[PDB]
DNA sequence: TTTTTTTTTTTTTTTT
């Protein structure tokens, strides 16, 4: 028999009772689906976690979906409870979903997540066939739905339908009034007639679901649509995004018929159209709510489009690196280029809610117009299939990129960022979606010229990439940070490390003195230096923090199209559901390191000589940068270009890695008893793998 | 040159080590302030004092604000260590504040307080300019502040401002509701509209800064403002008190915006106003925290 | 005592 069935029979007739199971045999996790925790008593002092998770264990005989007790949510937060792990259940309890007629829900009250399972069989049947239903929904609570395991803007599950194709509708007997006319007469007329518009901007999803509120699929997406008489902001309400979101895209002629015109929202701004001729309507807004007969939205095909209507054409503000160099800040633009680098999918905490996160990742889009790549801060645009599976050597096109500039720092910062109404599309060979635009044709011409010339731009994927480089002087660094939180204590650092969540990144500043720096030939005369101060105070340290370890996934690795899937999966966000690995995968140490140096280990003794720490120094600058003076100092972590070397062909005479390592060690030795201000980078790679890499050493 | 300079140069390179000063020269106390003793280990059976003291001993040349070892607070409880006295420091130590960029701090660890000085100079320069920063703050801690020397219900220091003046806020399109309106509708109002209240009673300050919890300006004052017939016990939190307490007098017409509404604190005792005709709303209370823009509190 | 941010809302009259 199966441990699942044994436990179920053991605790089936004692609902909501904590019962240690008779026998504990490891079970295999196969999925972790997240959803909102609702219908629980929030009066409790430890406010219930905002979200709860369902774990789909398997026992070799049957696989059953379990509801993890929210008290254990920290395990999923730190990615300890992965997919395909050998967890052992120490406590179990039953629970009946009164909103449904089914069986008990095995509740995992206590667990001991272990190691990976060598036998991950997804062919096992489901003990409770209700669990194996086509629409994958949460165990508890009416018509509940699942959210993306990490962020709230990524569509996830099966409710997100993608089967809305154009339909031929005859417009005879239809009025299709102009948007300006509607703006004039939306406060008097009763039956708002039809509208023929074209989507010009599609924005990310917005999850406004709150606990203990009678809300069903609380999603809203903002669409800007334009006709021959202006443009308006169209908003899709809950229960409509699931059916239409994955299908609606920019450039689709829609026929909205039964809508609701409201006064518009003052806390949300309407993006300016690419073509200024389009008159902007700001006093009006169109709300699309799900209706009984699904006719409120119709995707009119292009073939039916008549020039007589003169519908506005989807334009684009495509920009090239050279042009971007001359564009003021906050000047929206579009970028088409070749992905020559992709970074980890890091996460940041929303400033509004402490339990929500943004998923972002840095990518160096590049073109033939300049020698520097577009640095784009790619936040999730509710396009997980493209965002998660993005790889170098791909023609990438984003839609709405706000320009961000900072000239105070000596390394002038010029990186683009994705806006709310942005979009991501991967292009293939000649411009697939945007061939007509001349800039796309020029980019394709450059691609062909490079291909026939035998030149290939260097490619990288993943790694430790703290793009924003701290300024050259601590005063300028602190000009933005508050005085009370500017610095921390070497002792308090431990809590900072222990507070981060999956891929949450943090930057802290610590006051101390470099005591001993050691060089670790990383890839496959003096490498260690010790300070007399260290030899004296090493025996009187209260707590010597040891975080000078570099993980294999923090080393950027040169991309290889053949191992594309493996390389991508080694740096994406943790998948929600297990998927068996094709054949055997290679070793993450089997790929060449895009870096060009070995990592050092820096020991810092606090100003009071009581506490110490061991950070790891991971410079990303090549010796050519040293020779041409593209680095503020040898103790920094980035060259000014903030980009990896391209087709390195000039290291024949330049000092080798060992010479640069000796220079770095000597520079560190120059700071013997000097109170320096280190800038550390704390990133938690999940599964209790927190990397603490040094960024900059601000000397007096 | 000076005793201060000699001792500091002697003990700068040995933080958290106790060294008898090379020379013991009487030094005049020119100031004595009191602040919370957080960041100390509360695991010792003799729990360290809830407050520590900073003494601005002055030599003939300079005066450098020092730190009094909490074990010496007995000399201040009896007022034996007062301003204007002459004392002979016997033990010193160097401590570095890890939340500020600055030089070492002299840690007084044993004194022999004598008698009043014959000549006290208030014009002696400050050796360390950091000590001379106009918004005076305690030597230890990041955003710490000095309390009053003896009682905790008296504003003290430069954090307390009196610069607030009446402002002519236009009421062209300001949505002003009544207190009873919130009383009936405050659990459904996603946004709480503006208010136009008038102060009736202003309470004495209350310091709730415990040593272990990390709080900034643990100052809290309860103001009984009454808009229209209704009256509620508004309560200002955190660092809002030392920006509006020395300025707000009873009878000032306040315009509170971007506020919060919650349940009345269980042990709260709302005072009855002079006029009985008013309604004493005692179910919900408006909390005024420091919003990033300075529009939350505007007096008309 | 402490404690912040976010959106959601459907419907049968007028003629002068």
């Amino acid at each position: 028999r199966s441990w699942i069935q044994k436990v179920l029979e053991q605790i089936m007739d004692s609902p909501r009772q904590c019962v240690t199971p008779s026998e504990v045999v490891p079970v295999t996790v196969l999925a972790v689906q997240r959803y909102l925790l609702e219908d629980e008593p929030r009066d409790t002092v430890p406010k219930p976690p905002l979200y709860c998770y369902d774990v789909t264990i398997s026992d070799g005989v049957y696989q059953e979906k379990c509801y993890l007790d929210p008290s254990l949510n920290s395990l999923v937060y730190q990615n300890i409870l992965k997919v395909g792990i050998q967890m052992r259940i120490s406590r179990v309890s039953c629970l009946y979903n009164e909103k449904r007629i089914g069986q008990g829900i095995l509740c995992i009250d206590n667990v001991h997540c272990g190691e990976t399972s060598d036998s991950i069989s997804l062919e096992t049947p489901f003990r409770n066939r209700a669990h194996q239903e086509k629409p994958e929904r949460p165990l508890r609570g009416g018509k509940s739905h699942y959210l993306a395991l990490w962020n709230n803007e990524d569509p996830y599950g099966d409710i997100w339908l993608t089967d809305k194709q154009p339909e031929e509708h005859n417009f005879s007997d239809t009025k299709i009034i102009s948007l300006s006319h509607l703006e004039m007469t939306w406060t008097n007329r009763r039956n708002f007639p039809a509208l023929l518009v074209r989507i010009l901007h599609k924005s990310k999803l917005r999850y406004y679901g709150k606990p203990d509120k009678k809300m069903i699929e609380p999603y809203q997406t903002f669409l800007e649509v334009a006709d021959s008489s202006g443009t308006v902001s169209v908003i899709m309400w809950n229960a409509l995004c699931p059916e239409w979101y994955k299908s609606l895209r920019v450039g689709l002629v829609l026929l909205l018929q039964d809508y609701s015109v409201k006064k518009s929202y003052p806390f949300r701004i309407q993006p300016v159209p690419v073509d200024p001729q389009i008159k902007l309507i700001s006093t009006m807004e169109i709300c699309l709510n799900l209706r009984d007969p699904p006719t409120n939205i119709i995707i009119i095909p292009e073939k039916q489009v008549k020039p007589e209507w003169r519908l506005p054409k989807l334009n684009h503000r495509f920009t090239t690196r050279s042009e971007l160099d001359d564009m003021p800040e906050n000047c929206i633009c579009d970028v088409i280029g070749l992905l020559v680098f992709v970074g980890r999918v890091q996460r940041s905490k929303k400033k509004e809610n402490r339990e929500d996160f943004w998923s972002y990742r840095w990518i160096h889009i590049a073109d033939g117009t300049s020698e520097q790549p577009f640095i784009v801060e790619l936040f999730s645009t509710s396009q997980p299939e493209i965002f998660e599976n993005i790889y170098p050597m791909a023609y990438f096109v984003c839609t709405q990129l706000k320009v961000v500039r900072n000239d105070n720092q000596v390394p002038k910062l010029l990186y683009l960022t994705t806006t709310n109404e942005s979009g991501v599309f991967i292009t293939g060979h000649r411009g697939q979606p945007y061939t007509y635009d001349a800039k796309v044709k020029n980019f394709i011409q450059w691609i062909r010229t490079k291909s026939d010339s035998g030149e290939q731009k260097n490619m990288v994927i993943g790694g430790y990439y703290p793009y924003p480089p701290v300024p050259e002087t601590f005063s300028k660094y602190s000009s933005s940070i508050k005085v009370e939180s500017l610095l921390t204590a070497i002792s308090e650092v431990r809590k900072e490390i222990e507070d981060l969540q999956y891929r949450e990144q943090k930057r802290i500043a610590i006051q101390g003195i470099i005591t001993a720096i050691k060089y670790i030939p990383h890839s496959s005369i003096s490498d260690r230096w010790e300070s007399q101060l260290w030899r004296e105070k090493k025996f009187g340290l209260i707590d010597h923090l040891h975080y000078s370890r570099v993980y294999p996934e923090s080393i950027p690795r040169k991309f290889m199209f053949e191992h594309r899937k493996f390389l991508s999966d080694q740096y994406n966000s943790q998948p929600a559901k297990y998927v068996p690995p094709e054949g055997r995968p290679p070793k993450l140490d089997d790929f060449k390191s895009a870096r060009s140096l070995g990592h050092f280990e820096v020991t810092i003794l606090g100003l009071n000589h009581e506490i110490a720490i061991d950070v790891a120094f991971l410079p990303m600058y090549c010796p050519e940068d040293i020779r041409t003076s593209q680095i503020d100092t040898l103790l920094t972590s980035m060259n000014y270009s903030c980009a990896y070397p391209q087709d390195t062909t000039g290291n024949d005479r330049l000092p080798g890695p060992r010479a640069v390592a000796g220079d770095i060690i000597k520079a560190a030795t120059e700071l013997d008893r000097v109170h320096i201000v280190g800038i550390l980078d704390i990133c938690n790679l999940g599964n209790n793998k927190v990397e603490v890499y040094l960024h900059k050493i601000y000397s007096p």
